[PDB]
């Protein structure tokens, strides 16, 4: 039952079930993974593709020929099992040289070398067929209020995702862009914190079409907020080019915990959001397999991921098609929200005696609103208990 | 010392100072204010001015003669003391008609209602002088998934802002708007719930120039956020049209201290940053005396609140003049992080050595960024402990 | 289905039910219940008893009459519906005289008369056979560091359940106390923040064995904890006298959702463990139906409340008894956490070269733990969801 | 000015200095340091010892030849600069073998050789000195419900610590233990997560008078609670064997800054309670120099940790020696908080009419607390500002 195929477009990570373990406390618990092996083992339970880092498929440092070596085995594999590359990035974060950033480190020469290794994966990219290119500015940010001027690295953060779009506009390329918010972690905080700050920023650029956002569940729980809504929000501005999904317990550090994992009733609502809005983009999987697990539990886990979905999917569509619950929607006047407030027009508004000295405020207030009987019709078809 | 002057643009709410203290478990412990009691106590302290929702002012449900007393009185005392009116609100929030929202509730009735009470406290607030026209949507939100649609709840947001916007532009008014995001509290989980979502909506609205926000210190903590890079986002934006000014613990319910209590190196870095930017608008306080406190302790703390803002403001001043922390500043390369990362423009980047094959990134690496020197003079600026 | 009757020990707060929706934001979204008509009602939900406030019962400030008559009537509902009183506890948060707390208000006058009005309950909850007596110190804190030396208070709150220890042998009566705790709201920061805070508190009265806890989901939640291990501390310590259930949604202000929103997973770990442990306690919801809902919302979410613990009952159930289960818990050691660690005692242990000098500790690394597959068994079965 | 002398009793950790700057996402930016170096760089800032982990002081695995010289190193340096020794600990947590626990791992053999390597330990720490030896159970916990039976662990748990009661009794050793509290990470869940929990637990060990705690301040605010109440509450129970100094900002990832940073007015009522309560161990840091920083800026680090501790005595104590403060300290009853509620006794207190029928509750509630102006003159003692 729930048995993933590549038809439902689940893609994880190269550096996901690659994760050997090292947490700030702790040394690897598991050896490197070829990223042959990844591709080969993740068809098998029935992936559509991975993405990547540029370190995760070539080594930092390698020679020219060393670096077609790598992508050539990994061609290999992905022409070997079907697998597509819909997605890549940028590691803009491990090596020290960015310990205080990439596009808006406070080094000038920093900032530029950050730029050109990210152009260089974007051609990378391209010729994999990635029709998105994330961007997780994890170093981006600061400990302390004096280190980082926010006003001046939001210029430089504007100039460097300019640049970036001159660069694939000269090059004829169709890829897009994705920005990946995050509160904090391992910056004390990180710039562009929230989907909110990240769709306000794009807004801004010079070519703001072509940069959307690639939103984490888990980071989102980091500042507490309700991940169904700001995916809602970034659906509403036209902006939803990728996501990444896992799961979270609320304001800790990032978990990374498979999928259904963590917030289990936002998992559901944000599987009813993404299907009822026919959202088209890969289901990314960003997660980590806990260091306590060998291989055979990091592919039961990549697993688990998958057929969480499903399953939710399932449950959804049964929640959005019971004529009981269309029912419930309606006692509830979701249909009224989604009609205009005024369609005729301010002056008609302004005229209407049933909107001011003839509303009957005290009537409307003891109107009760029925949420409660529609949320346990929602959470009895989560749990397949109608009845 | 720090004594404050009207000079300050230190305002208050009339719901600050007036608050009775009644909160989720216990009954009020102060009477009621007149405002006019209120007006002339602030200006006692050095204040500039006062805030109100129409609720405070004029009680809800007054004949039209009563609501020309309460104006007539409160006009009286804002001529007896010289004080002004900057900003005013509306209060779509208290009455039980409004406990699914005002411009996004299920019900079309209640959105039509809103808009109009709104559009009448709007020519009351240009009336009285304000230039600012707060909108907090406390009721905007959900306790559960099914209740409300967010993407039908932002095009009624959006709708309502707009019809608002054709209001004042129709009637030649200058007043313009700023949206005050909360994440949660009192509804399950609040629309707009950040700046940064404040900021993106806005950018869809159909007269954008119209509409900034009004962040508050305690709100962007209730989801663990830095509230002055928050601040200097509004700034980059050219949307910081008000701000609210309190202390808060953390991610808890919205406590309302007075400013400086709290996170008090967050309120030195906002300080610093309001002050350098030029940050012209009022200094409003929306904070609550605890209910431990009978009247003396209301002012008390009204007046801890600007003498907070002005020690601060003395130690950030002295933290920037200081030749030793200008110095600092340069060793963490702050002058580079306001230079352009590539004036020379793409083709020169990309045909630049220095930023690839000869960027030497184990020297660059290498360089520390003296940050916690940097830090530990504004700790000792802000403490004056200098020696 | 899942249709709960008495046999189930579901209990209710007079409070929870009755909650008439006023917020920190907002008045009064619902007339005031009888708790006769509260009784009759939940009565004909299956539920199993009530539980009450002194003055949820009985008004403030009643006369001897007046206490007589509202006893007399709820009495009266009690016995023409089975229903019963498990759980009494006194009201020491709502009047304002309690502003900085009853047992450890500062002003000794108040932390006596906190004393008397509590003795006067417990007398009363005797004649109505609770077993438990609750107290929730919600007043007992502070906003600021002076206001409360934490010590001293400490004393005062040993004093005074001393003294209620003194007062229940003295009368010869049964109950036990179950201090509740809470890590704020409505005071900044509340004594007793969490499980393990009471407990340790608990070991230093002076007739330890009269006290326990009554530990509240939501709470433990509002500091990120979990509350499926504080509840298996609260039963290692054997002083789980009592349960709140509800729902809440992470480190916010204290929601009181219904039984099983919030963290359904959490809901579904702590049935596991209650049934499992064999806790025979009430099932005690001290919830409150959001102010969106009329009454018959409000009837809704009370039988949410009892219907979610009864699906849950029976996924846990399952889950422990299915053999797949049992042999993934043996594949993750659960069998050997649970035998000693060296039953063969000190000297054996330190002679034990397979614990040292012969412990291959790279063969230990590599086993995997099995984890995420045991966890993936689990949210099949919590989902309904087993092939 | 604010100059520390090993009188000042200021220790660290030799992996807080020597912490090279790996994090969940970024490598080593700064070198190993040699112990010997860490001893005398921190002598020369007026520390007065260091502390460790074994596997600080002796590489993992090394011969009993390379032991012995890595430990006269080590005694030489501390010989050549006075510096002591006052607590160490066992590093259980980063090694693979350690993933799922040392006490509390599921595997037996695990427990077993957690045992024996804490034992070897406590023997070199009483040959240097040591009147402490502290306990954090890092990996002690779970990310999945069905992985970590907590009953069975707690049982575990106490299995552990009662043989290490046995072992350094049965030696004659005066070492004392103290469990370091954490809440998460790099557990999902850790078990003891806060103060609170741990003085319960320790209640149930066989020999209690020989455990205490070791608080740390970023640990218990990663649950959002107030760490000057905590130590307060360990003060009370004579639990409060040793400190962890840093700072943190609020409900994030432990971030371990140097003392005064995160919270610091938290840290200055931390300050004022300890020199008030007289505790006389050590003022140890466990902090780490953020990884942007070069090894100036790690003693930078270091000293800033020393120099805010003794601003903020110096701070605390102007505060509570200011007769305008003990005017105000009386003003609102902190003299009464100290007395008792009722020395009388039980049945005096019964037969009090003044505790009920003739106490006048409306005069009592009108009297304000006048905590905010107490509350102002502690912010104008921090910050110098009285005037
Ligand atoms: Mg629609
Ligand atoms: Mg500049
Ligand atoms: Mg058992
Ligand atoms: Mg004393
Ligand atoms: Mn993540
Ligand atoms: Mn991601
Ligand atoms: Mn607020
Ligand atoms: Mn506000
Ligand atoms: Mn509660
Ligand atoms: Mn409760
Ligand atoms: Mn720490
Ligand atoms: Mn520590
Ligand atoms: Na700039
Ligand atoms: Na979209
Ligand atoms: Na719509
Ligand atoms: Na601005
Ligand atoms: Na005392
Ligand atoms: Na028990
Ligand atoms: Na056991
Ligand atoms: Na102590």
């Amino acid at each position: 039952n729930y048995a993933p195929t590549p038809v439902d477009r689940f893609t994880f990570g190269l550096w996901t079930v690659g994760w050997q373990g090292r947490d700030p406390f702790g040394d690897a618990t598991r050896r490197a993974l070829d990223p042959v092996e990844s591709v080969r083992r993740l068809a098998e339970l029935g992936a559509h593709g991975v993405t990547f880092h540029d370190d995760d498929l070539i080594p930092f440092g390698s020679s020219d020929s060393e670096r077609e070596e790598h992508v050539k085995r990994f061609r290999q594999a992905l022409d070997d099992t079907g697998m597509k590359v819909p997605m890549a990035t940028t590691n803009l974060f491990t090596h020290p040289v960015f310990k205080d950033g990439g596009f808006t480190a406070n080094d000038r020469d920093v900032r530029r070398y950050a730029l050109r290794k990210t152009i260089r994966n974007i051609d990378l990219a391209v010729e994999l067929g990635a029709e998105t290119y994330v961007a997780w500015g994890g170093r981006e940010g600061a400990e302390s209020g004096g280190a980082k001027d926010v006003r001046d690295a939001l210029d430089r953060m504007k100039e460097a995702f300019d640049l970036l779009g001159e660069y694939v506009t000269s090059q004829g390329y169709d890829i897009r862009f994705a920005i990946e918010p995050k509160p904090n972690q391992p910056r004390g905080d990180i710039l562009l914190p929230t989907v909110g700050h990240a769709l306000a920023f794009i807004e801004r650029l010079e070519r703001p079409e072509l940069y959307g956002v690639n939103p984490e569940v888990g980071h989102e729980q980091m500042a507490g907020l309700n991940f169904p809504h700001g995916i809602a929000q970034a659906l509403w501005a036209g902006k939803l080019f990728h996501i990444d999904l896992n799961g979270q317990n609320g304001i800790k550090y990032d978990q990374d915990l498979r999928f259904g994992a963590g917030d289990l009733r936002a998992a559901f609502w944000l599987v009813d959001l993404l299907e009822s809005a026919g959202y088209s983009g890969p289901r990314h999987f960003d997660f980590k397999p806990p260091r306590t697990e060998d291989f055979d539990g990091v592919w039961a886990s990549a697993a688990g991921c998958m057929r969480n979905y499903l399953i939710l999917k399932e449950r959804a569509a049964a929640f959005r098609a019971d004529p009981e619950v269309q029912e419930a929607l309606r006692a509830s006047r979701l249909d009224e929200l989604a009609r205009p407030t005024a369609a005729d027009g301010l002056q008609a508004l302004l005229d209407d005696r049933s909107a001011f000295e003839e509303f009957d405020v005290d009537a409307a207030a003891a109107r009760g609103m029925a949420f409660e009987r529609l949320d346990q019709l929602a959470m009895d078809h989560l749990l397949g208990a109608r009845g």
